[PDB]
């Protein structure tokens, strides 16, 4: 508009803005961006929503959301897994959820150039990434969760792939701030090595599409290895004309997973298939610009029966990447992100 993403024939800039406005309309007075009005909030989707608001130019609600991150961050640097209208429902810490604030903050700095925002959020990001690295296991993978009684010492490939990208975003912010973080550089290098070379470190979750594309989306796997991985499961997940399955054994396509795959395809230059998959998930779009979570494609039922802010948010981020509209559009492509210390693995 002309600053708002659009994809001709698929998504107008007006439609992109409308989806972002539906996210903003769900914001709680605290700044939380929940799944939907009356639903719960989780930190990862909260940040995802704030990134989409930034892309669409709704900077006021986006800043209120980042303020919520700052004001609710707990003493150890974490956020609870689940809150509902300010009532904590799951007080454990999910390492993936806590790290993602780094991505959202760096994305916001890329788009706005707002150094005062960077200075305000830098201690938030630093405390969060320090907390996440304190969950790293000896092999380099990250424990998926922490509770008051200790770490859950299983690692999830999707979460680790997301954290890998989040820490690289934290390192980009560290450079912007002029405050080197050698410990983060070591940690992210060891994490990337585990993702790439130690499959035995992660719980086996082969049926989930996110486990298939997240190593590519997060940048742990690129080039020939990434192209091979995408092609390896393509037909298990991609449903012609409809997007992609959340799990390989249910006739159920989901908008967010489709749009995350779009970002992964864009990252490896597969713009032909990125555009095809992006175009194929807009049957989930509702009249107010919000998106249904998913479709049971062999009977026509939406499932779950919910329109989720973060499905529209994922769509917006994919639209920005395809159109290369805002200065944050390439944050997953990651051309300029630091790599950390690639070596000395233990
Ligand atoms: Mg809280
Ligand atoms: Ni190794």
């Amino acid at each position: 508009l002309d600053a708002v993403p659009g994809v001709p024939g698929v998504l107008t800039p007006e439609q992109c803005r409308q989806t972002a406005q539906a996210i903003a309309d769900a914001q709680e007075p605290s700044g939380a961006l929940p799944w939907f009005e009356g639903g719960h909030t989780d930190p990862w989707d909260h940040v995802e929503n704030a990134m989409a608001l930034t892309v669409a130019g709704l900077l006021e609600p986006a800043r209120a959301a980042f303020d919520w991150c700052r004001t609710t961050q707990r003493p150890d640097g974490s956020w609870p897994i689940q809150i509902r209208n300010g009532v904590v429902e799951d007080a454990n810490s999910d390492s993936n959820f806590c790290a993602y604030v780094a991505t959202g903050v760096w994305h916001h700095v890329l788009i706005t150039g707002d150094r005062r925002f960077a200075e305000t959020m830098w201690p938030v990001v630093a405390k969060a990434i320090d907390f996440v690295i304190d969950m790293q296991l000896p092999g380099g993978e990250i424990a998926w969760a922490r509770s008051p009684s200790g770490l859950y010492e299983e690692a999830l490939l999707t979460g680790c792939a997301s954290i890998y990208h989040s820490i690289r975003c934290a390192l980009a912010l560290a450079d912007y701030m002029g405050e080197p973080q050698p410990e983060w550089e070591v940690a992210v290098g060891r994490l990337g090595h585990a993702i790439a070379e130690h499959p035995e470190a992660f719980v086996t979750k082969d049926r989930w599409s996110m486990e298939w594309y997240y190593p590519v989306l997060g940048g742990a796997l690129r080039g020939e290895a990434a192209r091979a991985r995408i092609n390896r499961r393509w037909n298990d997940f991609v449903v012609p004309g409809l997007g992609i399955r959340c799990v390989d054994d249910r006739p159920w396509v989901t908008g967010a997973e489709t749009c995350e795959l779009v970002l992964a395809l864009d990252a490896i230059g597969d713009l032909t298939r990125a555009h095809e998959q992006f175009a194929a998930m807009h049957h989930l779009r509702e009249e107010d610009g919000s998106y249904w979570t998913g479709l049971v494609y062999d009977d026509g039922k939406r499932w779950p029966i919910e329109r989720t802010t973060w499905t529209g948010a994922a769509m917006i981020l994919a639209a920005d990447a395809l159109s290369r509209t805002t200065p944050g559009n390439g944050i997953f492509r990651g051309v300029d992100l630091p790599r950390g210390l690639e070596g000395e693995y233990d």
